[PDB]
DNA sequence: ATTTTGACGCT
DNA sequence: AGCGTCAAA
């Protein structure tokens, strides 16, 4: 009663880009707006593999995963764009650049969190409580919530989907206890209008799109972020989320889309988020762990407390490379040569993150897989990064993986390798 | 033969 | 320290 914590305390955002890889393509090439298109990688096996996708595109039934040559069976007028290509292996340059852009905007309303190239959290608590002392009690206007939808709603006692967006906005501020700065409600409403204009500043800044959530935490509002896109954002109150969670299958959840959220499906018998109320604290830390199960506890009933960290640039910075199938490594020198194209790659960019964020990276992990194995990594080495150069970074990473090679012959390698992964770590002020 | 990333938990 | 999980374009 009086003393239950409702997850109310906060105003959380989460800014995805929509299409992000798509839309930096189409601002640069004006020919593919408004298109169905995608963004590929390679283009020799299958006509490259797809990793972003236009809407108009998905209209067709393309998805990321996909390979180009079967997108184009489903899509025959599909454009594509072809990531860069540097040192033998997909570049990612122009992504991260386009990132900065938008996290660079986004970082003059709030603090951000970076959760992606392509997404950020915001805490929107403060913000909101100057901006409710600037209103002064005035009511909101639907005019300042021109893209927002209000889950849940309408309801109770048009067929147009805008009609729809309409009747539920105007049913929510019909409601609205303006006059109570302390209202829950209120403070995610003002949220709202504070990330109409954060959206609005992004795609007048640099031509981007982008849908978000607001919530009273980050799993509700990346959650709310996904109900309405493109271009829109969702509002999702603490009272929405009982029916909200009473048909949402557990995996949408994020954390719970891997084996956790299976084993919780499976060994609760249950398959919606808002079934897990039934089950008491401790039965849920029995079955999935402490800290597991004491989330559990929480989130089914919207209730999060992990904080929006001030963390606006990436914490590691790495470059990878797959040889899949007959491509795998298999001599010294092969080995050798991408290891040394991988560390210049590295070097160029911890160069420009050295001069640009005034940190230097301390330690070079090492990463690689041999031919038959499950899992992404099969190995995992780590050395001291003391100079940003690729020669040494490369023989040194040499140094930490050589010893693998089972080959009793000097130039083979053995089993052949299937992946290189290099990554810069443990950054210090410089 | 999705590939190339990035954060964080466990022991 | 090294491995595993979950997630992004
Ligand atoms: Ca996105
Ligand atoms: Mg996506
Ligand atoms: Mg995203």
């Amino acid at each position: 009663g009086p003393h239950m914590a409702t997850g109310q305390d906060r105003v959380v955002a989460l800014v995805d880009m929509d299409c992000f890889f798509v839309q930096v393509e189409q601002r640069q090439n004006p020919h593919l707006r408004n298109k169905p298109c995608a963004v590929v990688q390679y283009k020799s096996w299958k006509g490259g593999g797809i990793i972003a996708v236009s809407y108009e595109a998905r209209a067709f039934g393309v998805t990321r995963s996909m390979w180009a040559d079967d997108a184009k069976k489903l899509c025959p007028d599909l454009l594509l764009a072809q990531v860069r290509e540097s040192r033998g292996k997909a570049n990612l340059t122009k992504y991260r650049e386009a990132s900065v852009e938008v996290m660079e905007i986004m970082s003059r309303f709030a603090v951000i969190e970076r959760a992606s190239i392509d997404e950020a959290y915001v805490d929107l608590t403060s913000a909101v409580q100057e901006r409710l002392q600037k209103l002064q009690g005035q009511p909101i206007s639907a005019d300042l919530l021109p893209s927002t939808y209000i889950e849940g709603l309408p309801q109770g006692p048009t067929v147009q989907k805008e009609g729809m967006r309409k009747q539920g906005l105007f049913q929510w501020l019909d409601s609205l206890q303006i006059d109570n700065l302390t209202s829950p409600d209120l403070q995610l409403t003002v949220g709202a209008v504070i990330v109409e204009e954060m959206r609005a500043a992004i795609e007048r800044e640099t031509g981007f799109q982008c849908s978000a959530g607001i919530s009273h935490n980050k799993v509700l509002a990346k959650l709310a972020c996904g109900l309405n896109k493109p271009n829109r954002q969702t509002l999702v109150s603490h009272g929405s989320v009982p029916q909200l969670f009473s048909q949402m299958p557990i995996r949408k959840i994020r954390s719970l889309g891997g084996k956790l959220g299976a084993s919780v499906i499976e060994i609760l018998g249950i398959e919606y988020m808002g079934e897990l109320t039934q089950f008491t604290e401790s039965q849920l830390q029995s079955h999935f762990g402490e800290k597991n199960g004491s989330w559990l506890y929480a989130m089914c009933r919207g209730i999060e407390h992990d904080p929006v960290k001030p963390r606006q640039l990436p914490k590691t910075i790495g470059c990878s490379k797959n040889f899949p199938g007959k491509t795998a490594l298999a001599t010294r020198e092969q080995v050798q040569w991408w290891l040394l194209q991988l560390a210049q790659e590295l070097e160029e960019r911890l160069t420009k993150d050295r001069n640009d964020n005034d940190r230097v990276a301390t330690q070079l992990v090492v990463s690689i897989r041999v031919q038959g194995d499950k899992r992404l990594s099969s190995l995992r080495r780590c050395c001291a990064l003391t100079r940003y150069d690729a020669h040494k970074m490369s023989h040194d990473a040499f140094t930490v993986i050589k010893n693998c090679n089972t080959s009793g012959i000097q130039t083979e390698w053995s089993p052949p390798l299937t992946m290189l992964f290099l990554c810069a770590t443990k950054f210090s002020a410089s």
